């Protein structure tokens, strides 16, 4: 695929993306030390931080995951490939849009996906086998996301596709193909869910 794609670049601490950059590692894979064992451990760190306005791209996530992407608001991460989640994929940290676009995700212990800021939440073009959730909302929290799934396909998922504590959030989706999963939707009311 792209220039870098066979190179292995080892990092010892997070990679900070600044506001209107765009990081593309033209598909290199990134394994991280020191910085996480991919558990389900409250204790590590994030693989990349996208502040607002930051974006990332062509990049596979080698294990140990840590935690993840951490997004600020407003980012795109387009062909992303995590090759084994750590705590989780990536979390929204801060308001604004954030856009997954391509790639993938396997062997999330627990959530792919974690929205812990108001957000409008796009997952588009993307395959996720071997997890427990795809989209967490914060629990307990009731300020409004709004997810949007788009030609996503999951195959072995564990509790379900999305949770939300929040009555004011939504769920949009549009051609997603599921394959082994306990229930689709946990949200205070299935009325939350809507086709398109
Ligand atoms: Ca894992
Ligand atoms: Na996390």
């Amino acid at each position: 695929v792209g220039t870098n794609t066979g190179g292995v670049l080892v990092i010892t601490d997070t990679i900070i993306v600044k506001s209107g950059q765009t990081y593309d590692g033209k598909g290199i894979k990134i394994i991280a030390q020191g910085m996480g064992d991919g558990s389900q451990s409250e204790n590590q760190k994030p693989i990349f931080k996208l502040e607002k306005g930051a974006n990332l791209k062509n990049v596979i996530i080698g294990a140990p995951g840590c935690d993840g992407i951490h997004c600020y608001g407003d980012n795109v991460v387009e062909n992303v490939v995590w090759e084994d989640v750590g705590e989780d994929a990536l979390t929204v940290k801060s308001e604004g849009v954030v856009e997954v676009i391509g790639g993938s995700a396997k062997e999330a212990a627990d959530k792919v996906f974690q929205l812990n800021a108001p957000c409008t939440f796009k997952v588009k073009n993307f395959t996720a086998t071997n997890i427990g959730k795809l989209v967490r909302q914060n629990g307990n929290t009731t300020f409004k996301v709004v997810i949007y799934l788009e030609d996503v396909t999951l195959n072995n998922v564990k509790s379900c596709v999305a949770k939300s504590d929040s009555p004011v959030s939504e769920l949009w989706y549009h051609n997603l193909n599921v394959n082994n999963c306990k229930t689709l939707f946990e949200f205070p009311s299935q009325s939350q869910i809507h086709q398109y």
